[PDB]
RNA sequence: AUAGCACUCUGCAAACACGAAAGUGGACGUAUAGGGUGUGAUGCCUGCCCGGUGCUGGAAGGUUAAUUGAUGGGGUUAGCG
């Protein structure tokens, strides 16, 4: 619903948060969780090597099925959780036979449906199939690109794809970028979309907010000296400079993409 | 510096960074995500110019490297003298 917070504060005078009351309000399920530790942005080396991380709030790593391997057996939904590792949603599922494991929330999905995962699963949202007896036109989500390797497409907070054509080996795919590709026949995705849709309607509304999320200041390079940056330097106010990175990389519209054994999955850029 | 805004890059063995390499961070993340650049709550807004430099897409005409080695010109000596 999307509310705002009344300006009792400078601080809260522009924070929107997302609500939503089905969100299960106890702990984890514990024989799915384990540790995780801060990086700061650093290799084994010792050194920095991205910038802006450090801090945040202590945070547990849920163990999420990607690779959907129990076939055949249904699954009945429990809950549906938080997770603090990623902008969707997750749920519960209890299989038949008393396991229970971690899957993307679908939108849509609440607790006491019915999934289903391999070859003659019915044609409903949740239900993890190969792209070879999918639907044409379907919307999908959690995508894999190596046999046997897991979803690693449109997984993040109300993500989809759609699969616009099947032929040969390969089907046709158009990605959330405006990009058509290829993927094999044989590997696997999920029906539907990725829930908490609205993730992207928060307002943070103070630099505290992120601070929370683990992100640290950003300094321009126009406010440095030569030393530092290509942008330092100057009397007054002066850019005087094409813009760069601090490595010397232009910022503004020059192509990074180097792979030259990926390229024939490609069939149409979105103007990249 | 900041929440907010915009441009741009990146289809995952991602871009990017560290390192001589192996490898490591990005991230046990997957375009509602991640990096770079500028501006700086909010209200009203943000005009004209692509000639210059840069970036992006074209063309197969001119010019051009390694490589290849067609012809031509010298040195030497069998022999003729």
């Amino acid at each position: 619903p999307i509310q705002k917070c009344k300006p009792t504060s400078p601080g809260r005078r522009f924070v929107e948060k997302v609500v939503h009351d089905h969100l299960h309000k106890g702990a984890p399920y514990a024989p799915l969780v384990e540790a995780k530790k801060r990086t700061g942005g650093r290799n084994n080396n010792g050194h920095i090597t991205t910038r802006h991380v450090g801090g945040g709030h202590k945070q547990h790593y849920r163990i999420v099925d990607f690779k959907r391997n129990k076939d055949g057996v249904p699954a009945v939904v429990e809950r549906i959780e938080y997770d603090p590792n990623r902008t969707a949603h997750i749920a519960l599922l209890k299989y038949a036979d008393g396991e229970r494991r971690y899957i993307i929330a679908p939108k849509g999905l609440r607790a006491g449906d019915k999934v289903q995962s391999g070859n003659d699963a019915p044609i409903r949202p949740g239900n993890c199939l190969p792209l070879r007896n999918m639907p044409i036109g379907s919307t999908l989500h959690n995508v894999e690109l190596k046999i046997g390797k897991g979803a690693q497409l449109a997984r993040s907070a109300g993500a989809s794809v759609q699969l616009l054509g099947r032929d040969g080996s390969y089907a046709i795919i158009r990605l959330r970028s405006g990009e058509m590709r290829k993927v094999h026949v044989e590997c696997r995705a999920v029906i539907g979309e990725v829930s908490n849709q609205e993730n992207n309607l928060r307002s943070l509304g103070k630099a505290g907010a992120a601070r929370w999320r683990g992100v640290r200041p950003t300094v321009r390079g126009m406010a440095m000296n030569p030393i530092d940056h290509p942008h330092g330097g100057g009397e007054g106010r002066n850019k005087g400079i094409q813009p760069v990175s601090p490595w010397g990389q232009k910022a503004k519209g020059y192509k990074t993409r180097t792979n030259k054994r990926t390229t024939k999955m490609i069939i149409r850029d979105r103007r990249v």
